[PDB]
């Protein structure tokens, strides 16, 4: 059994020289794939005493598999034990990825260029997770991997679910698991985030991210996270309050001073005027308002890389219990990758 900081990362003989990375989830490392002659990236998942973990890691398993997408990491391996028993651990084999947009933005000016094409490479991935009737609730610049030549990939579908828009309703306050900063104004006023227009909000946030290299709304709490938004979008019409049916929601709303619209021009002034149209679009206070992935597409500002006969849909839509048994399903889902 290999060792690496005095704990077992146990993925031989076809994975050799480990070098450590992180402590994503369970750990991380890299090490050299022998089959393939590529380095690669490995995951230890150790899920099976909680079943709020069984079904995050049998639902991150199921849609990656499912899933076959250039903008999307795919599983190239699972190493586990031959019998449930014996399993304590999997070890999820993916592309190494040489960074991610969180660390590029760290250090890096994004050229126009850079900006347009990462934007494309996001909502063409989505376009897919879409299709798939696939929400991922997580989007943010540390969830998008590239590699040296600059190609995208979205990762960390372990908040992901399928799309019910008939359920998203619920009350005023309801506590959101995902990243506070990318998170739709609605989460905190009457949506459980379970329709496409969540993302759409993120992928603006990050548009946004990609422009200055910091975060558009770091909100430092719950309602703060609200406050950012409203500060830059300005206090909803009247309208757009008229959506909101929840009185607990829509009587915060009311109570707020007025606050005016931001210009992007203002809060961008080297931007493209097309991305800044893109962007106004994408941040809109109203889900039912907000663009559709494959108008996003179609926006002129992706012009160079719009193609809808290169953007694929899935095949295989996503159309809809204890530990125990969420065990035995992943090690079920994970059976196709065990000598034979």
């Amino acid at each position: 059994p290999e060792m690496v900081r005095g704990q077992v990362f146990d993925v031989g003989p076809r994975y050799t020289n480990l070098s450590y990375i992180g402590e994503g989830a369970g750990m991380v490392c890299s090490a050299y794939d022998n089959v393939n002659k590529v380095r690669v990236a490995i995951k230890k998942i150790s899920p099976f005493e909680h079943q709020t973990y069984c079904q995050r890691t049998l639902r991150e398993i199921k849609i990656l598999l499912r899933f076959r997408h250039e903008n999307i990491i795919g599983i190239n391996d699972i190493i586990r034990a031959p019998t449930i028993e014996q399993m304590k651990d999997v070890y999820i084999v993916q592309d190494l990825m040489e960074t991610d947009l969180y660390k590029l933005l760290k250090t890096q000016h994004l050229s126009n260029d850079h900006i347009c094409y990462f934007l494309y490479q996001i909502l063409r991935g989505l376009k897919y997770i879409h299709s798939a009737n696939v929400l991922h609730r997580d989007l943010k610049p540390s969830n998008l991997l590239l590699n040296t030549t600059c190609d995208l990939k979205i990762c960390d579908f372990g908040l992901a679910r399928v799309a019910d828009p008939d359920h998203d309703h619920t009350g005023f306050l309801t506590e959101y698991v995902a990243t506070r900063w990318y998170r739709a104004p609605e989460i905190m006023l009457n949506s459980k985030g379970y329709t496409k227009s969540i993302d759409i909000w993120s992928v603006g946030c990050i548009l946004a991210e990609m422009l200055s290299n910091r975060p558009i709304f770091p909100g430092k709490h719950y309602l703060d996270q609200l406050n950012h938004i409203l500060g830059i979008l300005g206090s909803p019409s009247q309208e757009d309050l008229n959506c909101i049916i929840n009185l607990k929601a829509r009587n915060y709303l009311l109570s707020l001073p007025h606050k005016n619209k931001v210009p992007w021009n203002r809060l961008f002034p080297n931007a493209d005027s097309k991305a800044l149209d893109l962007l106004d679009k994408m941040l809109t206070f109203n889900p039912h308002k907000r663009i559709e992935v494959e108008q996003a597409l179609a926006h002129p500002y992706l012009e160079q890389y719009y193609d809808p006969s290169d953007e694929p849909i899935a095949e295989a839509p996503f159309k809809f219990l204890p530990k125990e048994k969420l065990k035995e399903l992943i090690f079920e889902e994970t059976a196709r990758f065990q000598p034979g």
